[PDB]
């Protein structure tokens, strides 16, 4: 559309984020998106799972939903790069509609509680909503404990284009040689995600890249137990299912293609 609509939309995604700020902080400013959003995302992150004002979820299901829709990326318009269910895709895993994408979550399973946390769960809870917190806190007091490693649970996308977020709780890999036991539980986070899609009937799902910091599985090993779990999954199966690797460094998609040229 026209850079003047572009501005009008800029404006009222700014007067939503001073809204929003203003809520979180009356219950228990700057001037540009990028500072208001970081104002924003610090307070959402660290915010315990409890009920919100019902005004607040509209002003921010407006804003949410504006702001992951502006450049949506839709699954059917890529191409495969191996077979026909199996792509990789670079870009903002918040953008692309597809079923699914897998969040890696932790075992307290609110999300990343860490103010401005540069994770894939910071990033997928913040551009969701806050029901998706609310909503994990509810699968912890039905579970009556926090989530292992290695598991699926399932919970809808809210404000993403993305219909549903698959939550599973990777290995923290602390010894530089990745031992047997981690590369193990990797392969049990992914198949658990894969059997979980399809016992829902989706009809496709994407994985992230590991988002690097402390204790992450290095990147190299974890595309060659994705790649390798994924085309397992799918021999042993005949599953429909149609498999996002998604990447956003020009290096994780070479690594990504290299995994998957055998
Ligand atoms: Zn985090």
């Amino acid at each position: 559309g026209s850079h003047m609509a572009s501005m009008e939309t800029l404006k009222s995604n700014k007067a939503r984020l001073e809204y929003l700020i203003n809520d979180m902080r009356r219950e228990r400013m700057p001037s540009s998106f990028e500072d208001l959003w970081e104002l924003y995302r610090g307070l959402a992150n660290v915010r315990p799972a409890l009920p919100v004002s019902d005004e607040y979820l509209a002003v921010q299901d407006a804003m949410l939903s504006d702001l992951n829709h502006q450049h949506v990326t839709d699954l059917k318009d890529l191409k495969p790069i191996k077979g026909d269910n199996i792509f990789v895709w670079q870009g903002d895993i918040t953008t692309l509609k597809i079923d699914a994408i897998v969040n890696a979550a932790n075992s307290r399973f609110l999300g990343c509680m860490q103010a401005n946390h540069d994770c894939i769960d910071n990033i997928i809870h913040t551009k969701a909503g806050v029901q998706v917190r609310l909503d994990c806190a509810e699968i912890i007091r039905q579970q009556g404990r926090n989530e292992g490693v290695g598991k699926a649970k399932k919970t809808r996308g809210y404000n993403l284009p993305a219909k549903y977020i698959i939550h599973t709780v990777g290995p923290q890999i602390r010894r530089l040689p990745v031992s047997k036991m981690n590369q193990d539980l990797l392969a049990k986070c992914y198949l658990s995600c894969l059997k979980l899609a399809d016992q829902h009937s989706l009809n496709h799902v994407a994985f992230c890249c590991i988002s690097t910091g402390v204790f992450a599985f290095p990147q190299d090993e974890a595309a060659e137990i994705a790649v390798r779990t994924v085309e397992s999954y799918l021999k042993e199966t005949n599953s429909t299912l149609k498999v996002v690797f998604n990447v956003f460094t020009d290096k994780d998609l070479q690594l990504y293609k290299e995994a998957l040229n055998r």
